[PDB]
């Protein structure tokens, strides 16, 4: 392998394209629109082919706990980043890494064809004619927060419905709905964001859920952002171990230290599950404003009302918004290659067609993980990249076939049957899972006797990008350095102006239990 | 007394307007403007002699925490409320004691004479021409917070500074400041909420401040407003108990539970203060997302930048606003009347020049207390009215100059000597002040041999306006209702969705995990004879 193809400049192209250079491949990137970032590049209309974000997104993950494993974002940049400042990172990334020279844009990916395997045809359209060409491999990183879901099945009388309706895709501004009675089906953390934006200016704005989810701050610990204090080695095996109700009695508490969950209408049914939480700073308070009302799953429309499955009503509901999420589809690709089938996708770790002879070609970020996606797509790229090369290699496809079953079949009983989960996936383990595959993994225990300062910070401390570049392929000397410092770069932007200026209940009861076990 | 004159329809107009028919005395208000609600009814320009607010306030004080003592506010309203919908309890108010026929909408007083004295003459201008009139009694509501103060002169090279500058109350929209370079000055709880409101769409939004305050969301323990949390008797004895020092260290901790104020950078200097602390439920967050950056005071401006105290300068910063707070003038009184000096307003408990001779005059609403204002100043006006008509006597005028020194002197040691603390005060300690004067507090140690569910609830439990309806004068035979009820009032508008479920096995957490410890201390405590 040697000449290979990755299908958009998303963040997930980015990265693949750079994990390329980086084991030596050529690689050529081939972008639908005129420039990199995908879905975090806001445009104020919504253009097919790519997903739209509105204008006011802010990323539900740390800079210190998101970043590339060998690129820290800028120390004066905020721990949680607007869509308009990530984008800069990402600018920054293919700038100090040459990227920009593999991309060719307004170049779409008609079709991906197998010749006589081990290499791909792969058509794109430019200025109206197409040419054709041929790859090696190819990595797909077209992302799947394009294709609306609607379940309009599910909402009977919405055939009725007067006023207006849409789907949080076409959502972009607030402005337009001053003063109306808004409904919005879903809690998304999208639903989250859009409810509260709207709500401000709004007359009412009311949100539907069955299950409700519990909603989380990013602020946690000391207002430290959430990620680092709920991401580390040694929380996950407590997440993992402890019986499941331990586990539940305990994000139970947790959860609703800010707000008692019952009391404010969105506790779940099955706290069972270890569904993800919806993360927004403003929703609790912005229900005791009263300029959100949570309410019962619709269950049926009128011409100007909603009914619900709790028997309540609400009269005279201008506008519906359905944040119900996304589907995927591959419009390029053989129907066989990405089957998609009894919720459950089966790709050997949501990247390889198991019925391929040879392993030529991976999706690329088809995964929702519980932690940022930006080090789970990097780790996808140092596994692929070196898969291509030969320097990995698959098991059978009999073996492949019992993995995704197996992996899938925890994944249910771990986040419940919805077809909105289906890409669910516990952050570490998975980080783990890629770069065992490529050895990057660090062995804790070994790194006990050699820096237990290290083996410490690694697994009780915050669980970094940082952390795979120490060991196997692909190092960075500012590894050990970039964990060590992480706390600099995170007070940087915050702590802006400074004063100049349990000590000893620490040491007393320390020292009085230095006392209980001495005097024997 | 019986014709009494009160200035302003504002809350406090509103409330003693009320407090008067409730005393049988017959009552006369005078409205500059056209309506009710004074500051809290939001108008798009900012109108003369009336104070302004920014579209998007919500009040910082729960509604079963700041509604009057015997009218609770609607079960399916909000815990706390948009200015839109606090309007709206106010309007229902009005309308529920007919207390809309005694005002007189666009008269403004132009002046308040003393007659022969025990009488007020007021001059009052209506459609040009001007009435006089002769009141027995009058009770002062014209508020405070309508005087812009901008000290311009301790921001050197502001005359230098291009680019565009204003105060908080001249703010009403964000629209207009997208993408801007924005400086505001202070850590007013307006300041906040503009740095806030601006910082989404701007560029930059900083915020000075030396001193910066301890930032406080109203969301309190299990998601109840923070107030009927913070302002309960047994607590209030304990900051008022306990030294000084043991308070602070428990405030600062309590404070710091949502974020570290060192690293988020407003610590304050002095925690030894009881200084008000900001409610914004937003603010960390967006210091978090570095829409806003907190910034040491401005030493000085430039025609484009401002240096700062701490050496420190921010280049291109296209608007400054000057949250400086308001002062505060009675254009329309004697000037000996409402006298301010040195840092303190000799008034009797903020309310009686102690100087008249006879006690038919009182400023309402004077006053900035560290719970809400509106069962404060209904019960300024339940002392006042009472007052006039001789059943409640001040003392002589030496022991009202005696109490204004000392309580001003304690308030100094309890909030610094800042001219921005001037009406600062302890929330209940003052409810039992002017309760006391007309034997409204209740004795909880009395009433804990008759309701002893009630004698708890009042002292343990929220301190709310309704306790002050249950003995004295002018009852409320919903009183002891309202307090056992709260609680649904509290949830109606919240709870909202509901699951249905009698919780056992699957979450029924220290239901028995409480049964248990408490049953394991009847094993502690009794096996003392075996
Ligand atoms: C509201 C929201 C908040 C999120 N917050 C976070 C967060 O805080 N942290 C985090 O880690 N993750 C977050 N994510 C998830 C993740 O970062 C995004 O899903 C991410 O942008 C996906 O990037 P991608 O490159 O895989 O897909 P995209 O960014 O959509 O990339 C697709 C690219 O492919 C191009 N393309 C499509 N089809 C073709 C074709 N045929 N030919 C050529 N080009 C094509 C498009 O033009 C586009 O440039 C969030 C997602 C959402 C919806
Ligand atoms: C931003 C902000 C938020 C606040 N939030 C809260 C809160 O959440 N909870 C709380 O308890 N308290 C709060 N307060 C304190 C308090 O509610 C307000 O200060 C409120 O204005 C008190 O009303 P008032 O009647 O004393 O004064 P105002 O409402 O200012 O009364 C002025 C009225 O008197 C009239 N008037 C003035 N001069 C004359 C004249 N010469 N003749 C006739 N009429 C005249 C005016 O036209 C107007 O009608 C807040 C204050 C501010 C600034």
């Amino acid at each position: 392998a040697k000449k290979v193809a990755v299908i958009g400049a998303g963040v997930s192209g980015l990265i693949s394209l750079k994990c390329c250079v980086d084991e030596g491949l050529e690689p050529t990137c081939f972008e639908r629109t005129e420039d990199i970032g995908g879905l975090w590049r806001f445009k104020e209309n919504v253009e097919d082919g790519r997903a739209s974000i509105y204008q006011s997104v802010i990323t539900n993950t740390s800079k210190e706990m998101s970043c590339f494993s060998d690129f820290p974002m800028p120390e004066h940049f905020p721990n949680f980043l607007h869509n308009s400042k990530l984008l800069e990172y990402f600018r920054i990334f293919a700038k100090k890494f040459d990227l920009l020279k593999y991309i060719q844009f307004q170049t779409t990916v008609l079709s991906v064809k197998k010749c006589p395997d081990g290499q791909w045809e792969i058509v794109t359209e430019s200025n109206g004619k197409e040419q054709s060409a041929v790859f090696d491999a190819v990595m797909v990183c077209s992302g799947h927060h394009i294709l609306p879901h609607i379940p309009l099945q599910s909402f009977p009388g919405i055939e009725r419905f007067k006023g207006q309706y849409f789907h949080s895709r076409q959502y972009k501004h607030p402005e337009g709905f001053e003063g109306k009675r808004i409904l919005v089906i879903g809690i998304g953390n999208s639903a989250s964001d859009i409810a509260v934006e709207l709500s401000k200016k709004a007359a009412q704005v009311f949100i539907s859920t069955r299950h409700g989810s519990w909603v989380m701050s990013r602020i946690s610990d000391d207002g430290y952002p959430w990620d680092m204090v709920f991401h580390t080695r040694f929380s996950s095996m407590l997440r993992n171990v402890l019986p499941r109700t331990v586990v539940k009695w305990m994000m139970e508490q947790q959860m609703n230290r800010w707000f008692n969950h019952e009391n404010y209408g969105l506790e779940p049914q099955n706290k069972y599950l270890m569904k993800e939480p919806v993360l927004n700073d403003d929703l609790p308070s912005r229900l005791l404003y009263g300029a959100i009302k949570v309410k019962s799953r619709v269950k049926e429309l009128t011409e100007t009302s909603a009914i619900f499955e709790d028997g309540t009503v609400e009269e005279d509901i201008d506008v519906i918004v359905f944040a119900t999420g996304y589907t995927f589809s591959f419009p390029f690709l053989e129907d066989s290659l990405v089957k998609v089938e009894n919720n459950m996708v089966s790709l050997y770790k949501y990247m390889f067609p198991p019925h391929l002879e040879k392993p030529t070609l991976a999706c690329i970020g088809l995964i929702q993980p519980l932690g940022s996606i930006f080090p789970t797509v990097e780790l996808q790229a140092r596994w692929v990249t070196r898969v291509f090369k030969g320097l990995c290699t698959l098991p059978s496809e009999s073996t492949m076939m019992a993995d995704i079953i197996k992996r899938n079949e925890k994944r249910i009983d771990l986040f419940g049957e919805s077809q909105s989960q289906i890409l669910q996936t516990n952050y570490i383990d998975y980080l783990d899972e890629l770069a065992l595959e490529i050895g990057a993994k660090p062995d804790l225990l070994s790194l006990l006797l050699k820096d237990p300062k290290l083996a410490m910070k690694l697994y009780f401390g915050p669980c970094n990008s940082y952390q795979y570049r120490l060991v196997g392929p692909g190092q960075w000397e500012g590894a050990r350095n970039a964990i060590f410092t992480q706390k600099q770069r995170i007070l940087k932007p915050l702590k802006t102006r400074a004063l100049k200026a349990l000590l000893k209940i620490l040491g007393l009861l320390a020292v009085v239990v230095a006392f209980f076990f001495q005097l024997q």
